[PDB]
């Protein structure tokens, strides 16, 4: 099972060329879907090797409900440093939304809180969503959200989690974007009382930057390999897992491939 | 082509048996997708007759950013009455959000407006949004939003639409949604000098109702007719669209099947 390489390869192939904000180029389809089993693996890609520890501490981040890289540069993570400002701000960007969302009232909503909650006593409801789409605060935000949506489901005690993703650089950010909730799903659960079911990725904008064709061809030529083993140490909140409380075990990719400069 | 009828179909045989809010019960699967070629047909089922009078006056009410029932009682459409309050009034649900989303800063939001702006002067922007999934005015809702979150996405000229439906009633609700974003999806074409392409739906809690089961059943029975056109009068604001303006040529359905009591 290669969702993300089936899509990478469909996209490549049958992507109509378009222009975009960056000038750089793109191939792009809407509206192509991936789902993975978490029962039958982390979805960490074995086809190239992705930076793990970069995802789970964003991750951490966002759950912190940072608007400023500090922290997650004293972690030795730069993913977001090009569009700080200087004293290291990003505005309500991700985490401040999902923990911190202002209500006209003057109150900020905890979604992850909520969420659990509702996971927790009422698993059957049809609104478990946390948004990031945040209409009126996306002008101060140094980037739109582009995972902005997310929406739990449980079946027989699993645990299923559709994204949103209205915007999907494919081979740089989709990879990390993947692994991201894939544990955030396991942490859900884990505080949940519930087994991981499906993750189910939905794009909007799905595109393969022109500078990243080399890059993707040399991916796709290579054989997929056993996805690794998700493991969380015990915690009382999902507020309290750090990076030390996960485990990626048998995780043997491929060789990392460079993103162009 | 019957995306409709094959998700109607695939839940039914294989969705799983889920309790719900409204206590009814329900068979039901997560994260499931439509994809409908609009340049080869309205996507006005013709497996049962459904009432577009009461789909498009709901559009327009929408698009008006009304959140009482009033204009909507006053044409004879009546699907959102056993909702409202004495008054008549909804809470601040879809078309408030569309036209006037409260910003932290005392502005008020038409995404419609900024939405069409978007399509118009930069079409391949990756953040053509609307979203009525407003976190911090849901609890003020009659009913949270189905329709939650849709994008626009433009290619050679050909403007798609994929709509984020966190929770569908499968025999009633989603065959009025259907039209409702494939209608909406010709408006903003038109007004962007566009042509339509696809109108892909995704959505999560996929559900058919316990006493719906008999009426699908019937529905499933039946073969498929040729999908009707849609035939869209002039008008220089998507605002001043009228009823009348909205014309469904050759719609030739198998007879309407009534909601069971
Ligand atoms: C065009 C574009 N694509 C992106 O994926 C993107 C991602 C972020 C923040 N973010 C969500 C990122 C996820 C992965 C990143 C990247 O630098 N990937 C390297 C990791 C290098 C390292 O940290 O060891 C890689 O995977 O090759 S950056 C901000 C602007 C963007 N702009
Ligand atoms: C459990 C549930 N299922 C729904 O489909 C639903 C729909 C609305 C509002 N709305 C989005 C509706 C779309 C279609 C409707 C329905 O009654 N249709 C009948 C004809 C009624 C009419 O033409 O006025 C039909 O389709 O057979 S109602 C509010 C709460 C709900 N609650
Ligand atoms: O977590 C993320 C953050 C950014 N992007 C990519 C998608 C787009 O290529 C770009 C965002 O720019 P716009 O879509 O807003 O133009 O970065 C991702 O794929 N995942
Ligand atoms: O345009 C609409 C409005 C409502 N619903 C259905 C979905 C659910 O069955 C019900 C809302 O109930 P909750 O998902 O919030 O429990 O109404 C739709 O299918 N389409």
């Amino acid at each position: 099972m290669t969702p993300y390489e089936d899509l990478l390869r469909f996209v490549l192939e049958t992507g109509t060329p378009k222009s975009d904000r960056t000038g750089t180029g793109t191939r792009s389809l809407f509206g192509q879907q991936m789902r993975y089993d978490l029962s039958a693996g982390f979805p960490l890609l074995t086809t190239k090797k992705v930076h793990f520890k970069s995802v789970a501490y964003e991750l951490l981040w966002f759950l912190r409900g940072d608007s400023n890289i500090g922290w997650l540069h004293e972690h030795g993570v730069t993913i977001w440093d090009e569009w700080a400002s200087d004293t290291g701000e990003l505005g309500p960007i991700y985490g401040v939304q999902w923990r911190s969302w202002p209500a006209p009232s003057g109150e900020h909503i905890d979604q992850i809180s909520a969420a659990l909650d509702l996971l927790r006593t009422d698993p059957d409801s049809r609104r478990i969503i946390v948004s990031a789409w945040n209409v009126g605060e996306i002008e101060r935000m140094a980037l739109p959200p582009c995972h902005a949506f997310f929406q739990f489901y449980v079946a027989d005690g699993r645990l299923s989690c559709q994204l949103y993703q209205r915007s999907a650089d494919l081979f740089l950010g989709v990879p990390f974007n993947i692994a991201s909730y894939a544990l955030l799903t396991h942490m859900m659960a884990a505080q949940a009382g519930l087994s991981v079911g499906e993750f189910i990725w939905t794009g909007g904008d799905c595109h393969i930057y022109d500078n990243h064709v080399e890059q993707v061809r040399l991916q796709l030529s290579r054989e997929p390999r056993p996805y690794p083993k998700l493991l969380l140490a015990d915690r009382d909140s999902i507020f309290e897992y750090t990076y030390e409380d996960i485990v990626v075990k048998n995780y043997d990719p491929h060789p990392a491939i460079k993103a162009p400069v």
